């Protein structure tokens, strides 16, 4: 079957982010990192990026894709979650700030550039980093 | 007319199936015209998408392409993001299926480098306007700043619990402090 497939490709998309957020963020602040995590997504393989997102459109007409695209996305947003909240008790970000919301917003701002065809053009300038530097210090601020 | 019963009916295929596994002949049973009328109008799946990824830049043109009034830059932003999680689901499915088509179809990205071309241009040029009021920081690049807004509004159409999150208070903050940080 189809869905069989596509959960193994998840998987392993899932693998590539829980390595950026598995283990504890020493010596960088977390804003910092957010930025490098998100640029760093317009150098990976296109043909990588270009599975992310077919996957993405299948899990709109697909239910049972959506339940694994559900588990995939509540499993990343928990880690990165978790990093924020180490950044709060090191004094790195604010503490009102609604955690789980903006590991979402930050997630859909990770695939909003994923997708982006010209992505990788973009990244070339240095007013894309310091568009993202903004918009993420903003959030967790 | 024949031409918007054959989008209309090439949408509800595209959506439920995808772009690979939808075919011209299930278009035509759904309109009830023959290959040749359905040719005579689109003469390839391309052509389709063509003329649906034009409906969808208009529906966003739609929103900027008269000036703001009456509410900041910032909130406009943040409402349009809003209202999208509240439309029709399989139409933000065609959206997405149709760039990640683009992904793998040099056709389908030459189509939606001019759309997302045109739909920065438009919010660009509110960009400028909301400068000239004092709302927005007169220092951006607003060329680079429209083009993340719309990564960002992006991303949100593809999420599919979105219109979950909009339920809670804390999904239009947050995007009000990610578009207030870059503004
Ligand atoms: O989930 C995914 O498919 C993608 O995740 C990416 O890592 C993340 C970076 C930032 C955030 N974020 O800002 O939330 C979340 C995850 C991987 O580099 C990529 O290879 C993978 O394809
Ligand atoms: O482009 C598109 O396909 C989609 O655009 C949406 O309108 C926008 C809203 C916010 C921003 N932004 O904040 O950059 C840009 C455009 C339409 O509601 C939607 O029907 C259409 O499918």
């Amino acid at each position: 079957s189809k869905e069989a497939l596509i959960q193994a490709i998840i998987l392993q998309d899932q693998e590539r982010a829980l390595a950026r957020f598995r283990e504890p963020i020493e010596g960088i602040h977390f804003v910092d990192y957010m930025v490098e995590s998100i640029v760093s997504l317009t150098h990976e393989a296109f043909g990588q990026r270009a599975l992310v997102v077919e996957i993405m459109a299948e899990g709109m007409r697909n239910p049972q894709v959506a339940a694994m695209l559900k588990n995939k996305h509540m499993t990343i947003t928990e880690f990165v979650a978790q990093r924020m909240r180490d950044a709060q008790q090191k004094g790195e970000i604010s503490p009102d700030i609604n955690t789980a919301m903006t590991s979402r917003l930050l997630l859909d701002l990770t695939y909003g550039v994923l997708a982006d065809i010209e992505a990788e053009d973009l990244a070339r300038e240095a007013s894309f980093a310091q568009g993202l530097r903004a918009m993420i210090g903003g959030i967790l601020t």
